[PDB]
């Protein structure tokens, strides 16, 4: 009725391979909803190289973990069966299910084939830095054990435009298949961007075009989504991806949110890309990102009145899915900007206490990371999901007027009771902060839900409360 969304990534970079992941999905559905999630972003649910891939290094977007291929029956999440089980239960508990996409490539091809290709320069793609040459590259897909259940395409080298090793002479390389363009348009650093890693799709062919229009459409009525999580789409022309998601929503009944990942600290990007998409999806906010990141790193210097300069979230917060980190910001991965734990619950507070954005919980912060000794964060995320779900809603002020210390209010709507919040916090020493929370709550009393400090506020006659916050902390006050 009206109530917040909140996504949570389900799933980690150094998870368990034991298989049991969708089952814990399954289990975990009703506390999860409880606790105020609305929409789970499920991992690539299909066959990768091997067992253990986390899932982006797909092989067979029509093995869901049902057909012994690469080693294995089951993905590193478990079985097809188990997986369609945790989405019955997901359901039954008022969550939406997003599933992640990879169609910027492919892994673990069943064979090499012979193909003529030219060396390029790896910061500038659009640079040939050898002549054209015979390499041996993994291309050809059989997907044998699946034995052409749902779709008897294969894959060839002809369906690919590059790769970034050559078998014949044994060598790593940015391989352009010659007489192949690079997609285009695409992102531009290293010139042109398409090339990331594996066997790389060359969109201009029809047949790719249509296969993996069919393969969305299939896979979104096998597990019956409610949305999707664009993998890597600054690598992917732009063009195929709006036609794909078009497609998509055309062939479903069911409405469908679409978030892409286009990794870049640049909001100008983002923005580029979504005017290219006319602005039908939403994007993860990377430079928001790395602002929390910045903040994490530099300490209370960091003047918290620009938090959110530069970020997607800022500029457009209907198209914006905001979060602190991810799989591939966490420690040691390729992406890392992790935020540290003195930092975090800011951050968090700042996408889940918002009106603006999208907010996403990472399953590494809430169930922690054991691979690195990283605590599992549930208690104060928990008590910001509370806030979210039962007390963020109505108008919003904001209160970005300190280095230090910030926060916003939001008066609460009627539609909710006792809805209305008041965050405030600090990066550096503590302090307090009078602000608004609507004249409508005035003879309130005001206590914070994260226990961070236990400062009992009064809202005055005029719809004013003055919060307090310790230093490098954050409280939410409410009416509880
Ligand atoms: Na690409
Ligand atoms: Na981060
Ligand atoms: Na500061």
């Amino acid at each position: 009725d009206g109530l917040n969304g909140t996504m949570m990534q389900y799933y980690e970079w150094h998870l368990e391979n034991d298989g049991q992941h969708w089952n814990r999905l399954h289990d975990d559905a009703a506390a999860l909803s409880d606790a105020g999630i609305t929409a789970i972003w499920i991992p690539p649910a299909y066959k990768g190289n091997s067992q253990a891939d986390v899932g982006y290094g797909a092989y067979d977007l029509y093995d869901l973990g049902e057909f012994n291929q690469k080693g294995t029956v089951r993905t590193k999440y478990g079985t097809k069966a188990q997986l369609e089980r945790a989405i019955g239960s997901l359901k039954s508990n008022d969550i939406n299910v997003y599933g992640d996409v990879v169609m910027n490539h492919k892994m673990g091809a069943d064979f090499t084939e012979a193909v003529q290709a030219v060396q390029v320069n790896p910061t500038n793609r659009w640079q040939d830095i050898s002549g054209a040459y015979t390499i041996d590259a993994w291309t050809g897909f059989d997907f044998s054990g699946r034995n052409n259940a749902y779709s008897d395409f294969k894959w060839r080298w002809f369906h690919f435009n590059g790769v970034d090793w050559d078998q014949r002479y044994q060598e790593n390389h940015i391989f352009r298949f010659a007489n192949t363009n690079w997609n285009w348009r695409v992102d531009e650093e290293n010139g042109n961007y398409d090339y990331l890693l594996g066997s790389n799709i060359d969109f201009s062919h029809p047949e790719v075009q249509d296969e993996l229009k069919d393969w969305g459409s299939w896979f979104t009525d096998e597990l019956d989504l409610d949305g999707y999580r664009l993998d890597a789409i600054k690598h992917i022309p732009f063009w195929y991806t709006s036609d794909w998601v078009r497609h998509q929503r055309n062939e479903a009944d069911q409405d469908l949110f679409v978030v892409g990942e286009y990794w870049k600290d640049d909001v100008g990007a983002l923005e580029f890309y979504l005017d290219e998409m006319n602005w039908e999806m939403s994007l993860f906010d990377v430079p928001l990102n790395y602002n929390f990141y910045r903040a994490s790193q530099q300490g209370g210097s960091y003047d918290m009145r620009n938090i959110l300069r530069g970020s997607l979230v800022e500029a457009h917060p209907m198209h914006a899915v905001t979060f602190v980190d991810n799989h591939d910001t966490q420690p040691g991965e390729s992406l890392e900007s992790w935020v540290a734990d003195w930092f975090k619950p800011l951050a968090y507070a700042t996408i889940l206490t918002r009106e603006g954005g999208y907010p996403n919980v990472f399953y590494g912060d809430y169930y922690g990371i054991p691979n690195d000794n990283i605590s599992a964060k549930k208690d104060m995320i928990d008590e910001l999901l509370d806030a979210r779900q039962n007390y963020a809603y109505g108008t919003q002020h904001d209160y970005f007027d300190h280095w230090d210390v910030v926060g916003w209010t939001r008066e609460g709507s009627s539609s909710r009771p006792n809805s209305g919040l008041a965050t405030i916090m600090s990066n550096g020493p503590g302090g307090s902060k009078w602000m608004y929370v609507g004249r409508q709550n005035a003879g309130q009393t005001w206590t914070d839900l994260t226990g961070n400090n236990g400062a009992s506020v009064t809202i005055n006659g005029d719809g004013w409360g003055e919060f307090f916050t310790n230093g490098g902390s954050v409280s939410v006050y409410v009416n509880q």
